[PDB]
């Protein structure tokens, strides 16, 4: 079972990403305990999580605000994922079975929009054979990637892009390439980051 | 100010990475709480941290018990060290003034005991100018690492073998050279891991 602080951390973090929420919005603090009618107790709680997810910013004088969602925490996100999803590639095409090769080969065939792109990414990640690698790019990092791209949607010709970016990671996984497949995630990577970029 | 459910957190993740409480030890949690006095409310908030932190395990019919401090898991810790304290220094070349540079030479000067080695490895965390990688090494990773440490002290001539390990990393990023400190980053990092390795 889970404790009523944690019920609430993830129903505000849901309100933040899908952008229920804006960017930059002041959180009133007890007026938000109303809408859920908890005391403030374990509310700090909440919010102190979401302060080191850095999706709340702490205001000294005034309270919490939602993320700036700016141009520098956009390269402060990338700069880890770029680390942390290049490892993953390199250690996933050491320790991923064969058969878990040709599973993260059919769900790229079927996917042949943003869920199919974490459909491939987790497998990796999951086949990396690192628990602490899963935590911190699915459970952390992941989240603030997936507001950006809720108020910055693809460019039009990002999917065809990013989909033969994709094809030539998992042929480097399965000729157990890891140096190659570490450097083609980067690349891939980075891409994503410039499209962004492009819409801010 | 700061919730219950944080103080016991803080609390007990100190008795656990001291060694207070041996590694594998059952968590006795109705027995914890009179220790503390406080329900098991925000009792279950704590521990739950403490699992994804990796510093706890759940045992499904049992309960929370201290984590193995093997080998599987210090590979796992080491493996994402290396890649985020490597890009780090990749960062620090790139980002550290020149005055911060000068105030990472006396820290090493002065030193010249796994506290002097924690100071040298937060300027250079610190000079990354990456919050997020702060968050992680300084406040996640470095947890851990500091209750293998204390289980498996250096052996006698790792001292000076880290210390001139790290004028060579200080050096390279005063040269500016990002690709070569990262480099060697690496390289300390996985000496420190084959350290603790040759007594398990
Ligand atoms: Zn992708
Ligand atoms: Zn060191």
């Amino acid at each position: 079972g889970e404790t009523l602080s944690e019920h609430v951390f993830r129903k505000i973090q849901s309100a933040i990403v899908s952008g229920e929420i804006a960017p930059g919005s002041k959180i009133s603090e007890p007026e938000l305990a109303r809408t859920y009618g908890i005391s403030r107790g374990p509310l700090r709680e909440a919010i102190h999580r979401l302060e080191g997810l850095r999706l709340l910013v702490r205001v000294p004088h005034v309270g919490a605000r939602v993320v700036s969602l700016s141009h520098a925490e956009l390269i402060e996100l990338y700069e880890i994922r770029e680390s942390l999803e290049g490892m993953a590639c390199r250690l996933a095409a050491e320790r991923m079975s064969q058969a878990e090769i040709d599973e993260l080969r059919r769900v790229l065939d079927t996917h042949e929009q943003q869920e199919g792109d974490y459909d491939f990414h987790y497998r990796i990640i999951q086949g990396s054979g690192n628990a602490t690698l899963t935590r911190m790019l699915c459970g952390e990092l992941y989240q603030l990637v997936r507001m950006y791209r809720i108020q910055y949607s693809t460019t039009p010709n990002r999917p065809r892009q990013a989909f033969a970016e994709h094809h030539r990671i998992l042929d480097a996984i399965a000729d157990r390439d890891g140096e190659l497949a570490e450097l083609l995630m980067r690349r891939h990577i980075s891409a994503s980051r410039r499209n962004i970029e492009r819409q801010l």
